[PDB]
């Protein structure tokens, strides 16, 4: 997250870290046994880390649970990043509390102008590299589809939305991939792609979760 603020320990209780020896992506807990993330975060041997703030220090509220199965969207395209969503089932159910909690799925898509919360442990600089150890947060609005398509001509599908600031300076960044965009208490987005980080006229692009609720619900119900 570039241009954000320190969230505060366990103030984003649905935020997860995906760990393969090191943090490599974010995700969101959507019930006691399932996490949603970006398909471009797919790899084997994932451990899901819940209840994290400082990812390098054991602070006492963590739950570390191995994945038992991962399911990349059937129509994910790695070249265009269309349908950039995956589901991860935990080997055992998480213990839900005030600091580890699920985030609701949307019943309706969010409109442009809605303010959302984006969070992650990704790079905090637009030029250079500095990775924080504690969770960072950013409040950002959903942009109009017209502004989104004008920023990325020929690249924005119906399954994507832009959020952030056309002026630049505030955005998600590398290592935030997979993480949540929460608006009015519902998961509306997944951190997906962009051109660099926090550049003028290049906002972040997010997977539009409301399009996938049916697939999520049916997949969970049979796996
Ligand atoms: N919002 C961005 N600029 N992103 C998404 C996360 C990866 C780097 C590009
Ligand atoms: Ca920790």
């Amino acid at each position: 997250i570039v241009g954000g603020y320190t969230c505060g320990a366990n103030t984003v209780p649905y935020q997860v870290s995906l760990n393969s020896g090191y943090h490599f992506c974010g995700g969101s807990l959507i019930n006691s046994q399932w996490v949603v993330s970006a398909a471009h975060c797919y790899k084997s041997g994932i451990q899901v880390r819940l209840g994290e703030d400082n990812i390098n220090v054991v602070e006492g509220n963590e739950q570390f649970i191995s994945a038992s199965k991962s399911i990349v969207h059937p129509s994910y395209n790695s070249n265009t990043l269309n349908n950039d969503i995956m589901l991860i089932k935990l080997k055992s159910a998480a213990s839900l509390n005030s600091r580890v909690a699920s985030i609701s799925l949307p019943t309706s898509c969010a409109s442009a102008g809605t303010q959302c919360l984006i969070s992650g442990w990704g790079n905090t600089k637009s030029s250079g590299t500095s990775y924080p150890d504690v969770l960072k947060c950013l409040k950002a609005p959903i942009l109009s589809d017209s502004s989104c398509k004008s920023a990325y001509p020929g690249q924005i599908t119906s399954n994507m939305f832009c959020a952030g600031y056309l002026e630049g300076g505030k955005d998600s960044c590398q290592g935030d991939s997979g993480g949540p965009v929460v608006c009015s208490g519902k998961l509306q987005g997944i951190v997906s792609w962009g051109s660099g980080c926090a550049q003028k006229n290049k906002p972040g692009v997010y997977t539009k979760v409301c399009n996938y609720v049916s697939w999520i619900k049916q997949t969970i119900a049979s796996n």
